[PDB]
């Protein structure tokens, strides 16, 4: 109502239900929007972000709907910390529920949760929008087990120097092709490169990319035109589709409605 633009929402109507987690840019929470509507909640630490700069962000990214990204409904602004509403993902983090070995996963889940992912990147891609910083650390899992992409965009307005060029410590180095990693060059074919990476901790059950080499062994590693090798459960063809998003030349990977095309073709044989 009055005093609240379209992308706003009055933190009035929140219920806070339950404590997600908490970390280095705040803390998250189930609650219900207006008693009825579950949401997730995102507290940002003082300090941690660009805010203006973000809430700019987040008027073009209430625009973003497909179903599967997860929905940005609005932010709180009028007060700190500010927060950020979304859709509630009950089943977490896409990390943590590859890790968990009870869910004893067939092939065919991987790759839907492959799938799901590359529909939601392929959308991105028609909107001409960069993820960033695609990972399996930024996907989420519904209560239907359906993965979607969060966190898209973010990284732009993170203010620590340790997460935001190739030398830091938080720099995610290894889901980072060579031009990425040598000059800065960010485009489409950064956001493949990290799609394919992706795709192998899907099939790795979470492992972590280049697990027995540091940051800077991985640099080197990936920049000598090696990479990463097959998942054992990854089929041939799979293991064909991850490692197209690492040619070397950027303008030779595919485009993400090519992987999709290639993901349908797969699971139709597989
Ligand atoms: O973490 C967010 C979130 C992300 C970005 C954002 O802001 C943006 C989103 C998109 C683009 C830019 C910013 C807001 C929010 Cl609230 C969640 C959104 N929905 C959720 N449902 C369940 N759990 C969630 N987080 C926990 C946190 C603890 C973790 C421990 O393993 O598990 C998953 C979230």
């Amino acid at each position: 109502g009055l005093g609240y633009g379209s992308w706003e929402i009055d933190p009035k109507d929140l219920t806070f239900l339950k404590e997600l987690g908490t970390g280095q840019f705040g803390v998250v929470k189930y609650g219900k929007w207006r008693g009825q509507y579950d949401v997730a909640i995102k507290m940002i630490k003082e300090g941690s972000m660009s805010e203006d700069e973000f809430i700019e962000e987040a008027k073009v990214m209430m625009n973003l709907s497909h179903e599967k990204l997860v929905q940005l409904y609005g932010v709180c602004t009028k007060q700190r910390p500010i927060f950020i509403i979304t859709e509630y993902m009950a089943n977490g983090c896409l990390l943590n529920y590859l890790r968990e070995m009870r869910h004893r996963f067939q092939t065919q889940q991987l790759l839907e949760m492959c799938k799901d992912v590359c529909e939601a990147m392929e959308y991105l891609e028609s909107k001409q929008f960069l993820h960033r910083d695609l990972a399996a650390r930024n996907c989420l899992v519904n209560d239907q087990g359906v993965v979607k992409v969060s966190d898209f965009g973010l990284s732009r307005y993170v203010l620590d120097d340790e997460y935001t060029s190739s030398v830091g410590s938080k720099f995610p180095v290894r889901w980072s092709p060579p031009e990425v990693l040598m000059y800065s060059k960010f485009s489409s074919k950064s956001d493949i490169w990290a799609f394919g990476v992706l795709m192998w901790e899907i099939y790795s059950l979470g492992k972590m990319p280049y697990e027995r080499f540091t940051n800077s062994e991985t640099a080197e590693h990936i920049a000598q035109g090696l990479r990463l090798y097959r998942p054992h459960l990854a089929s041939e063809k799979v293991y064909t589709i991850m490692y197209s998003c690492w040619h070397e030349k950027a303008d030779e990977r595919p485009t993400f409605k090519i992987l999709l095309s290639n993901i349908l073709d797969v699971m139709d044989e597989e």
